[PDB]
């Protein structure tokens, strides 16, 4: 069979190799690099109506230091990232527009994930 | 479950966690504590902050290689102190939880 | 994801290079602002060293071992790219180099 197996390559390294990083460099990331500030944006609701908070930075930190079980979790804080940005944001606003844009995107280079 | 998972996930957050936890998240500082014998006593110093950065930054070979260190921290501690002090009751008791823990580490 | 290899790289061969005496000009980036180098970052289009090295390996950077391996030689010829032969400094990377070589045959596979 010169039929040779298709390369295996790990989830998690592609999540942050390929995924990650593109998201980053894209121009609507800034908003989503750090965790939202709630005291410096006057908003000392957030907290309070977000559940479990979430961001590239924090996905980043956990990526590099060992955190995520496993690709399927991780895809879960990206989720999380936007339907908090979906929810606390009235739709149609700027923040919306730009999140919604980074999640096009987002599951373009989810389904071309390896296995 | 990969072991070092394990313990980064579970031993160490439960250990982190716990109310006698924090003499323990950082090495100890001899000079602040004014301590200047500790270092010639104790000759491989060891501590939860240390063990943190460990694990995330891929410096163990192995999950055995990780408990020594667990290990080390607590007997540094009842070597340096005198039985019946506080900070030794403290190590004591993250022991025992840390042994408990240990008990379901996968294989 | 960390294969004994990349395990390897970090305990054995970085922390051998790193303790070395001529490790210090590799352990960070050339600072060409601090030297009065216009020309090196234009000269050199792929810059390395060993302090962006260890951060790589201490943050599951690497698709595996042979990536690393990769910047360590970029590290090397970028040195002997943009220094005269001869100079301390390469004579420096030659040293380190001899060494890496050395302790890269000795690693496991798998
Ligand atoms: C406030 C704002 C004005 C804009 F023009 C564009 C953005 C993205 C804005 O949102 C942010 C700007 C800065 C920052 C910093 C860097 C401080 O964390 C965060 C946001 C912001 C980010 N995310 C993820 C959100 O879900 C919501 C955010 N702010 C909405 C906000 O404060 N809205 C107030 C007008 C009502
Ligand atoms: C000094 C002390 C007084 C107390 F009331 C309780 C504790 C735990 C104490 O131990 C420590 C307090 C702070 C720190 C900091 C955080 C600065 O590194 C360390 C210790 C301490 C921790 N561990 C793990 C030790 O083995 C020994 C420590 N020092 C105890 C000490 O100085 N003992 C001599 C004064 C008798
Ligand atoms: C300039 C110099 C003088 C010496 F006596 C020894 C060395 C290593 C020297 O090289 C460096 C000294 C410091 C630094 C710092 C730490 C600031 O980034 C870098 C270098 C240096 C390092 N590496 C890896 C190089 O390839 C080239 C470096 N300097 C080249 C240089 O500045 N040459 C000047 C004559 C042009």
């Amino acid at each position: 069979n010169p039929n040779k197996p298709k390369r295996q390559t790990n989830q998690l390294q592609y999540l942050l190799r390929v995924v990650l990083k593109t998201l980053w460099k894209h121009q609507f990331a800034w908003p989503f690099q750090q965790p939202v500030d709630a005291v410096k944006l006057n908003l000392p609701d957030y907290y309070k109506i977000i559940k479990t908070p979430m961001d590239m930075g924090t996905i980043k930190k956990r990526l590099e230091n060992n955190y995520y079980w496993n690709a399927q979790e991780c895809i879960q804080d990206f989720n999380t990232m936007f339907t908090n940005c979906y929810i606390y944001n009235k739709p149609g606003d700027d923040i919306v527009l730009m999140a919604e844009a980074l999640e096009k995107l987002f599951l373009q280079k989810i389904n071309e994930l390896p296995t």
